[PDB]
Protein backbone atom coordinates (compact mmCIF):
# COMPACT_ATOMS: atom_id res chain seq x y z
CA UNK A 1 0.00 0.00 0.00
CA UNK A 2 1.77 3.23 -1.01
CA UNK A 3 0.68 6.46 0.88
CA UNK A 4 -1.53 4.19 3.61
CA UNK A 5 -1.33 4.14 7.46
CA UNK A 6 -0.83 1.52 10.13
CA UNK A 7 -3.59 -0.10 10.48
CA UNK A 8 -3.33 -1.52 14.09
CA UNK A 9 -3.14 -4.69 15.39
CA UNK A 10 -5.92 -6.77 13.63
CA UNK A 11 -8.27 -3.83 13.51
CA UNK A 12 -8.73 -5.65 9.64
CA UNK A 13 -9.96 -9.28 11.15
CA UNK A 14 -10.97 -10.50 8.13
CA UNK A 15 -7.18 -9.78 6.31
CA UNK A 16 -5.10 -12.99 5.69
CA UNK A 17 -1.73 -13.24 4.25
CA UNK A 18 -1.84 -16.06 1.86
CA UNK A 19 2.04 -17.92 2.55
CA UNK A 20 4.34 -20.62 1.09
CA UNK A 21 7.47 -19.90 2.95
CA UNK A 22 7.00 -15.93 2.30
CA UNK A 23 3.91 -13.30 1.87
CA UNK A 24 2.72 -13.55 -1.39
CA UNK A 25 -0.53 -12.34 -1.67
CA UNK A 26 -3.71 -10.74 0.43
CA UNK A 27 -7.04 -12.51 0.78
CA UNK A 28 -10.48 -11.58 2.75
CA UNK A 29 -12.28 -14.78 5.27
CA UNK A 30 -15.74 -14.43 4.47
CA UNK A 31 -17.00 -17.63 6.34
CA UNK A 32 -14.79 -20.05 8.42
CA UNK A 33 -13.91 -22.22 6.11
CA UNK A 34 -13.46 -20.20 2.63
CA UNK A 35 -11.42 -17.34 1.86
CA UNK A 36 -11.76 -15.39 -1.56
CA UNK A 37 -8.51 -13.95 -3.63
CA UNK A 38 -7.29 -13.75 -7.01
CA UNK A 39 -6.81 -15.84 -9.52
CA UNK A 40 -3.64 -15.08 -10.54
CA UNK A 41 -2.05 -15.19 -7.04
CA UNK A 42 -2.61 -19.09 -7.51
CA UNK A 43 -0.28 -21.51 -6.76
CA UNK A 44 0.66 -25.11 -4.64
CA UNK A 45 1.23 -25.15 -1.44
CA UNK A 46 -0.57 -22.75 0.25
CA UNK A 47 -1.15 -21.98 3.76
CA UNK A 48 -3.38 -19.19 4.77
CA UNK A 49 -2.61 -16.87 7.79
CA UNK A 50 -5.17 -15.12 9.87
CA UNK A 51 -5.05 -12.93 12.87
CA UNK A 52 -2.21 -11.46 11.23
CA UNK A 53 -0.11 -7.62 12.02
CA UNK A 54 3.45 -8.63 11.92
CA UNK A 55 3.84 -11.35 9.16
CA UNK A 56 7.98 -11.83 10.10
CA UNK A 57 7.04 -12.66 14.15
CA UNK A 58 4.40 -14.89 16.32
CA UNK A 59 2.78 -11.91 18.47
CA UNK A 60 -0.46 -14.26 19.21
CA UNK A 61 -3.61 -14.37 17.53
CA UNK A 62 -2.27 -16.29 14.76
CA UNK A 63 -4.18 -18.95 13.14
CA UNK A 64 -1.80 -20.65 10.10
CA UNK A 65 -4.00 -23.22 7.92
CA UNK A 66 -3.17 -25.06 5.01
CA UNK A 67 -5.58 -24.52 1.94
CA UNK A 68 -7.43 -28.23 1.36
CA UNK A 69 -8.20 -26.63 -2.20
CA UNK A 70 -8.49 -23.60 -4.24
CA UNK A 71 -10.93 -22.52 -7.18
CA UNK A 72 -9.45 -20.11 -9.81
CA UNK A 73 -12.75 -19.22 -11.86
CA UNK A 74 -13.20 -21.14 -14.99
CA UNK A 75 -13.31 -18.32 -17.40
CA UNK A 76 -10.28 -16.59 -15.49
CA UNK A 77 -7.87 -15.07 -18.49
CA UNK A 78 -4.42 -14.61 -17.07
CA UNK A 79 -3.82 -11.94 -19.95
CA UNK A 80 -6.93 -9.90 -19.59
CA UNK A 81 -7.33 -10.74 -15.89
CA UNK A 82 -11.16 -10.58 -16.73
CA UNK A 83 -12.58 -12.84 -13.84
CA UNK A 84 -9.51 -12.79 -10.88
CA UNK A 85 -11.08 -14.73 -8.44
CA UNK A 86 -10.14 -17.49 -6.51
CA UNK A 87 -12.24 -19.13 -3.64
CA UNK A 88 -9.62 -21.28 -1.26
CA UNK A 89 -10.94 -24.02 1.25
CA UNK A 90 -9.33 -24.01 4.31
CA UNK A 91 -8.15 -27.30 5.15
CA UNK A 92 -9.71 -27.26 8.62
CA UNK A 93 -12.29 -24.25 9.95
CA UNK A 94 -10.86 -21.55 11.89
CA UNK A 95 -11.50 -19.62 15.77
CA UNK A 96 -13.61 -16.70 14.54
CA UNK A 97 -13.46 -13.94 17.89
CA UNK A 98 -12.54 -10.04 17.98
CA UNK A 99 -9.10 -10.73 15.89
CA UNK A 100 -10.04 -13.01 13.35
CA UNK A 101 -13.87 -12.52 11.83
CA UNK A 102 -15.36 -13.01 8.41
CA UNK A 103 -16.35 -10.32 6.17
CA UNK A 104 -19.95 -10.11 4.40
CA UNK A 105 -20.51 -10.30 0.52
CA UNK A 106 -22.35 -7.49 -1.11
CA UNK A 107 -26.60 -7.80 -1.99
CA UNK A 108 -25.82 -4.81 -4.49
CA UNK A 109 -23.00 -3.27 -5.92
CA UNK A 110 -21.26 0.42 -4.59
CA UNK A 111 -21.21 3.16 -6.19
CA UNK A 112 -18.66 5.54 -7.76
CA UNK A 113 -17.74 8.47 -4.65
CA UNK A 114 -18.54 4.96 -2.59
CA UNK A 115 -14.93 5.15 0.39
CA UNK A 116 -13.37 2.01 1.17
CA UNK A 117 -10.76 0.68 2.86
CA UNK A 118 -8.10 -1.75 1.05
CA UNK A 119 -5.62 -3.21 3.22
CA UNK A 120 -2.17 -5.56 2.84
CA UNK A 121 1.50 -6.17 3.42
CA UNK A 122 2.45 -5.11 -0.35
CA UNK A 123 5.04 -2.58 -1.33
CA UNK A 124 5.05 0.83 0.14
CA UNK A 125 6.85 2.71 -2.43
CA UNK A 126 6.09 3.26 -5.93
CA UNK A 127 9.79 3.55 -7.43
CA UNK A 128 11.45 0.78 -5.50
CA UNK A 129 10.61 -2.09 -3.17
CA UNK A 130 9.69 -1.40 0.52
CA UNK A 131 7.92 -4.05 1.94
CA UNK A 132 6.48 -3.65 5.49
CA UNK A 133 6.09 -5.71 8.55
CA UNK A 134 2.81 -4.94 9.92
CA UNK A 135 -0.79 -4.33 7.84
CA UNK A 136 -1.33 -1.12 6.11
CA UNK A 137 -4.47 0.61 5.27
CA UNK A 138 -5.36 3.10 2.59
CA UNK A 139 -9.21 4.91 2.46
CA UNK A 140 -10.40 5.49 -1.24
CA UNK A 141 -12.62 6.09 -3.10
CA UNK A 142 -14.30 4.26 -6.30
CA UNK A 143 -13.79 6.23 -9.65
CA UNK A 144 -16.77 6.38 -12.01
CA UNK A 145 -16.73 4.00 -15.24
CA UNK A 146 -15.53 6.87 -17.67
CA UNK A 147 -12.42 8.02 -15.49
CA UNK A 148 -11.63 4.16 -15.21
CA UNK A 149 -12.22 3.22 -18.82
CA UNK A 150 -10.34 6.91 -20.07
CA UNK A 151 -7.20 5.70 -17.67
CA UNK A 152 -7.15 2.85 -19.10
CA UNK A 153 -8.56 2.33 -22.49
CA UNK A 154 -9.46 -1.06 -23.89
CA UNK A 155 -8.74 -2.97 -21.26
CA UNK A 156 -11.51 -2.51 -18.55
CA UNK A 157 -14.27 -5.36 -18.73
CA UNK A 158 -17.75 -5.26 -16.70
CA UNK A 159 -15.90 -7.06 -14.20
CA UNK A 160 -13.73 -4.53 -12.73
CA UNK A 161 -13.67 -0.92 -11.27
CA UNK A 162 -11.17 1.68 -10.69
CA UNK A 163 -10.54 2.76 -7.13
CA UNK A 164 -7.69 5.56 -6.42
CA UNK A 165 -6.54 8.91 -6.42
CA UNK A 166 -5.68 10.08 -10.39
CA UNK A 167 -3.16 12.45 -8.64
CA UNK A 168 -0.78 9.41 -7.80
CA UNK A 169 0.43 8.61 -4.06
CA UNK A 170 -2.16 6.79 -2.75
CA UNK A 171 -2.35 3.36 -4.52
CA UNK A 172 -2.17 -0.64 -3.35
CA UNK A 173 1.00 -2.20 -5.27
CA UNK A 174 2.56 -5.79 -5.57
CA UNK A 175 2.62 -7.70 -2.47
CA UNK A 176 -1.39 -6.40 -2.13
CA UNK A 177 -2.90 -8.45 -4.99
CA UNK A 178 -5.58 -10.90 -3.76
CA UNK A 179 -6.78 -8.75 -0.60
CA UNK A 180 -9.73 -6.57 0.44
CA UNK A 181 -11.97 -3.72 -0.67
CA UNK A 182 -14.21 -2.88 1.70
CA UNK A 183 -17.30 -0.54 1.36
CA UNK A 184 -19.61 -0.18 3.96
CA UNK A 185 -18.93 -3.42 5.41
CA UNK A 186 -19.16 -5.46 2.32
CA UNK A 187 -16.10 -6.81 0.78
CA UNK A 188 -16.91 -4.94 -2.99
CA UNK A 189 -13.57 -5.70 -3.98
CA UNK A 190 -10.31 -7.79 -4.94
CA UNK A 191 -6.95 -6.09 -5.01
CA UNK A 192 -6.27 -7.05 -8.73
CA UNK A 193 -3.64 -5.00 -10.97
CA UNK A 194 -2.83 -1.75 -12.24
CA UNK A 195 0.44 0.28 -13.97
CA UNK A 196 3.02 1.01 -11.37
CA UNK A 197 1.73 1.75 -8.21
CA UNK A 198 0.62 5.19 -7.23
CA UNK A 199 1.14 7.20 -10.52
CA UNK A 200 -0.97 9.85 -11.92
CA UNK A 201 -3.74 8.94 -13.89
CA UNK A 202 -3.18 5.10 -13.44
CA UNK A 203 -5.33 4.26 -10.44
CA UNK A 204 -5.93 0.68 -9.20
CA UNK A 205 -7.96 -1.70 -11.15
CA UNK A 206 -10.22 -4.07 -8.91
CA UNK A 207 -12.27 -7.58 -9.61
CA UNK A 208 -16.34 -6.14 -9.19
CA UNK A 209 -17.09 -8.94 -6.60
CA UNK A 210 -20.78 -7.93 -7.13
CA UNK A 211 -20.84 -9.81 -10.28
CA UNK A 212 -19.76 -13.12 -8.64
CA UNK A 213 -21.83 -13.55 -5.60
CA UNK A 214 -24.24 -16.17 -7.22
CA UNK A 215 -20.74 -17.99 -8.26
CA UNK A 216 -19.78 -17.90 -4.84
CA UNK A 217 -22.67 -18.86 -3.27
CA UNK A 218 -23.28 -21.51 -5.75
CA UNK A 219 -19.49 -22.95 -5.62
CA UNK A 220 -19.26 -23.20 -1.59
CA UNK A 221 -22.63 -24.76 -1.93
CA UNK A 222 -21.50 -27.64 -4.07
CA UNK A 223 -17.84 -27.89 -2.42
N1 LIG B 1 -0.96 -0.52 -8.87
C1 LIG B 1 -1.73 -1.39 -8.25
N2 LIG B 1 -2.87 -1.00 -7.73
C2 LIG B 1 -1.34 -2.74 -8.15
C3 LIG B 1 -2.16 -3.66 -7.42
C4 LIG B 1 -1.83 -5.01 -7.27
C5 LIG B 1 -0.67 -5.42 -7.85
N3 LIG B 1 -0.14 -6.58 -7.84
C6 LIG B 1 0.96 -6.46 -8.51
C7 LIG B 1 1.82 -7.53 -8.77
C8 LIG B 1 3.07 -7.34 -9.34
C9 LIG B 1 3.92 -8.39 -9.61
C10 LIG B 1 3.52 -9.67 -9.32
C11 LIG B 1 2.27 -9.95 -8.74
C12 LIG B 1 1.88 -11.29 -8.47
C13 LIG B 1 2.04 -12.30 -9.45
C14 LIG B 1 1.70 -13.63 -9.20
C15 LIG B 1 1.18 -13.97 -7.96
C16 LIG B 1 1.02 -13.01 -7.00
C17 LIG B 1 1.36 -11.70 -7.26
C18 LIG B 1 1.44 -8.86 -8.48
O1 LIG B 1 0.21 -9.08 -7.89
C19 LIG B 1 1.22 -5.25 -8.98
C20 LIG B 1 0.14 -4.61 -8.53
C21 LIG B 1 -0.14 -3.25 -8.72
CA1 LIG C 1 2.70 -12.35 13.18
CL1 LIG D 1 -12.93 1.25 -23.93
Amino acid sequence: IVGGYTCGANTVPYQVSLNSGYHFCGGSLINSQWVVSAAHCYKSGIQVRLGEDNINVVEGNEQFISASKSIVHPSYNSNTLNNDIMLIKLKSAASLNSRVASISLPTSCASAGTQCLISGWGNTKSSGTSYPDVLKCLKAPILSDSSCKSAYPGQITSNMFCAGYLEGGKDSCQGDSGGPVVCSGKLQGIVSWGSGCAQKNKPGVYTKVCNYVSWIKQTIASN
